[PDB]
């Protein structure tokens, strides 16, 4: 019942029992892990919201105080009479920080206190919906210093009403198909930029346009909306030794914003909620730029530094890595674009494993998406062990709006 | 119940029935996921069962299910379990029982090559001596001067578990490590307590920084006994690099056969509790984590200084840089001495091919990603990309207590 974890590189071991606090379930059983599977009423109601008010009280030091019950007594009220409830901002704002110090994959947790919350309940339409997008991304933007945020828009009532950002994150480059066969720009996307174009989009098919948004307020149609371009702040990337790199004419965005997600908060669920902070390095330099179904660079890369590209015990795709991931840090620093190394990232959620493991009792963390996709066992995470479990406020995984709405 | 793996890479969905036939847990329940935990006097009882569902597979693998051959085993396995409260497996089930092991072992990459596998039956053996000599034959067998050949040497089963043979070391070939006054380890630091007690026992340790082990070895229970490899028996390749000069300067080397020498093997209910087997290696496994784990070797502080990177930043990579460099070294060194090596890209393409092999003959592969994805460029290799089922099935190589730990010492 009580845990125990590991570091087998320090020796270190940690006892959990945060996860006896868990809800939801993992797909796993005593039978068979699926740790690498990617997707594993008012009745209903009242016990959300019951729980996540007595976390909420017990984290402001009023655990079964009157307040905490006349508060549970309201809301148990509203939700007999209305068969849903509205959280205090207050209630909003740790719902949205307890949300992202609860999600197990991300390596960026250590940050989670520091959250900007903007609440965007009181918008109605899609135009409104742009506003408050802008107002985000050049918040969290703030001219290269990224600051962390997230929008919050009006959560699920009977679910014909859903806001939704269409896109999966507020800045991503379109993929288009050639008659050609092979695919310009980021294949990613290839579906997302035809529903833009079967809505009016005009694309400029080139590799980096920047997609316009999609947005959809209470179940209507979604509607197109470009960001204005001086919002967008864009890195061109070169190589601090090859200055042939700088020809490749590769260049990435400086805002990573997912916005695809479920927030669910004392029961309440907000189909959209994007939200930002910044870049890890190797998420463009090792996935965006090097996955085989990505922009996958490898090759042209390797053939500008005259590697022998004949045998693969060569490493010759390892040694194109490490130069292509070299230089996105060091563009986004000499842009002063704010960005991490998957070395210092780990490093400071192993101290975010500690604190949490002191203070908390624990920290749920899904190793197969911790570790850095490069370099692995020469991060400090690879030896740690980490136990995963769901706690709520979470973020979840929804189905894509395409597939759910009705035209 | 059919489960669903996906490789995310290639949109290739795979269908897992073989799950259905796992008897052992997981470590995992329906409310945490422990797949990255490292470590989540048998009755007459429990013992009828396992060799049951052990002979069935073995006659079924054979085409000879239900046959006359296949009954009379049962029964006979039967009668001897409950008048001895053991038994015997004969030579045809121990080879199918250890490669099958090999075949169902989650953590290995290697897997493709399960069904080539050479197994020493040791099972005559009754002294420590006895096992010296029959180590000696498996590496020189395994070896085959730098042409590795997969095998396994299986000693007597465990029988009241106070007579169990064991082979102290973990590897069959290992480094010593040595921890000095100044704190300082000289040699490989995973070995310095087992070296201790090498010591202890009697070794004259030549105190250098790459030290072959002496084999510790128990036989039937027995206080285990010191004996030194043949170091001609001892393959080893010098680092070198293919561009840089300095690099054969560091003055690294390591050996050539990896050999697991403290899993406990389990077929049909009966325990192996000393059951050597060895492969060949894939690069990562020395250029990866035995040079540059800090807990090991650790020489990517001096290498990258040799390359003179810029080291006062971790932002410039220079950790990820010097351990490319690394792992081209050691993949040259052996290949120009014609040393059996596997890449992690070549490596990882043969295990999806394997695994996807499997479904289709097989109905799964039990796979551990964890274990499975190389310690370096996860992502540009195949497996990264695949989801993976992890369960286990018998036989089955299992980890054991390590023997001082449980060792009734005679004096
Ligand atoms: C401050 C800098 C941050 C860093 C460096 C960071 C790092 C990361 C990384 C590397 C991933 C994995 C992405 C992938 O492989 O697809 C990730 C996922 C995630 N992060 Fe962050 N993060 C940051 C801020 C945030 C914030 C502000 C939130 C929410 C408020 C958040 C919530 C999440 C969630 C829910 C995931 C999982 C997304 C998914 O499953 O696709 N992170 N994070
Ligand atoms: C033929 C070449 C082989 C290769 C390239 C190979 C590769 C590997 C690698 C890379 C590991 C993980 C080692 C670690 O990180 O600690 C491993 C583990 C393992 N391999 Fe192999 N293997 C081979 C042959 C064999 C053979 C012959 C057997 C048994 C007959 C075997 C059974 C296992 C087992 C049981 C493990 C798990 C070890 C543990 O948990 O410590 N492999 N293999
Ligand atoms: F399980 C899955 C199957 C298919 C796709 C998927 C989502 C992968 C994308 N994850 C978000 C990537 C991303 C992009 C920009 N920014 C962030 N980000 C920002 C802060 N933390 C994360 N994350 C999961
Ligand atoms: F769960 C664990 C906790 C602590 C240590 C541990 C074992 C680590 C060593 N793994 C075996 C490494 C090794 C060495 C030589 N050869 C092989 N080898 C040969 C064939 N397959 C693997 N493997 C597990
Ligand atoms: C199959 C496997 O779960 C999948 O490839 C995962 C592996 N680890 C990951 N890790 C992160 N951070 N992001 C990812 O998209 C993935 N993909
Ligand atoms: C904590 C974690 O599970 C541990 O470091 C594992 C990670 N993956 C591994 N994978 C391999 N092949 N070998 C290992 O020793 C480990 N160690
Ligand atoms: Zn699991």
């Amino acid at each position: 019942r009580f845990l125990k974890v590991k570091n087998w590189e320090t020796d270190v071991v940690l006892t959990d029992t945060l996860h006896l606090k868990s809800t939801l379930e993992t797909g796993c059983t005593e039978h068979i892990c699926m740790g690498s599977i990617m997707l594993p009423t008012k009745d209903q109601l009242f016990p959300l919201a019951k729980e996540f008010l007595d976390q909420y009280y017990s984290s402001i030091k009023r655990f079964g105080s009157k307040a905490h019950m006349d508060r549970l007594e309201e809301v148990n009220k509203e939700i007999e009479s209305t068969s849903t409830y509205q959280l205090k901002d207050t209630e909003l704002i740790y719902g949205a920080k307890h949300a992202w110090r609860n999600a197990s994959r991300c390596v960026g947790r250590i940050q989670w206190s520091k959250l900007q919350v903007f609440d965007a309940r009181d918008c109605t339409t899609a135009h409104g919906m742009f506003n408050y997008i802008c107002n985000h991304v050049k918040y969290a933007t703030n001219k290269g210093n990224l600051r962390s945020a997230i929008t919050i828009f009006p959560q699920r009532t009977d679910g014909k009403h859903d806001f939704r950002v269409w896109n999966s994150q507020l800045i991503r480059y379109a993929g288009y198909k050639q008659p050609d066969g092979s695919t310009l720009g980021d294949p990613a996307n290839v579906q997302f930029t035809e529903i833009c174009i079967q809505q009016g989009w005009k694309a400029p098919r080139g590799r980096f346009d920047v997609l316009p948004l999609l947005l959809q307020a209470n179940g209507n149609d979604p509607e197109l909306f470009q960001i204005p371009p001086e919002l967008v702040l864009e890195v061109p990337i070169r190589h601090p030794k090859f200055d042939w790199f700088k020809d490749l004419g590769l260049k990435w965005y400086g805002l990573p914003a997912v916005s695809n997600m479920l927030l669910e908060i004392g029961g309440l669920e907000f189909s959209a909620c994007p939200f930002s902070g910044w870049y890890m390095g190797t998420e463009i330099g090792v996935r965006d730029y090097c996955d085989n179904s990505r922009y996958n660079i490898l090759e042209e890369v390797a053939k500008k530094m005259d590697l022998d590209m004949r045998k693969t015990s060569s490493l010759w795709k390892d040694q194109a890595l490490v130069e292509i991931n070299i230089a996105v840090l060091y563009s986004f620093q000499s842009d002063k674009v704010t960005i991490v190394d998957h070395h210092s990232a780990t490093e400071s959620f192993i101290k975010h494993m500690e604190n949490e493991y002191r203070c908390r009792g624990g920290c749920p963390a899904d190793w197969v998406w911790i570790v850095p996709p490069m370099s692995g066992s020469i991060t400090p995470v690879f030896h740690q062990e980490m136990l995963n479990y769901r706690l709520t406020p979470s973020f979840e995984y929804q189905p894509d709006p395409w597939n759910t709405h009705v035209w």
